[PDB]
């Protein structure tokens, strides 16, 4: 869709958000 794409790009931002997390927090 055409709205798909716009929360998308927090999607994608946000799985690298938590990511982080492994290693900034052990």
């Amino acid at each position: 869709g055409a709205m798909a794409t716009r929360q998308a790009r927090r999607n994608r931002r946000r799985r690298w958000r938590e990511r982080q997390r492994a290693a900034a927090a052990r």
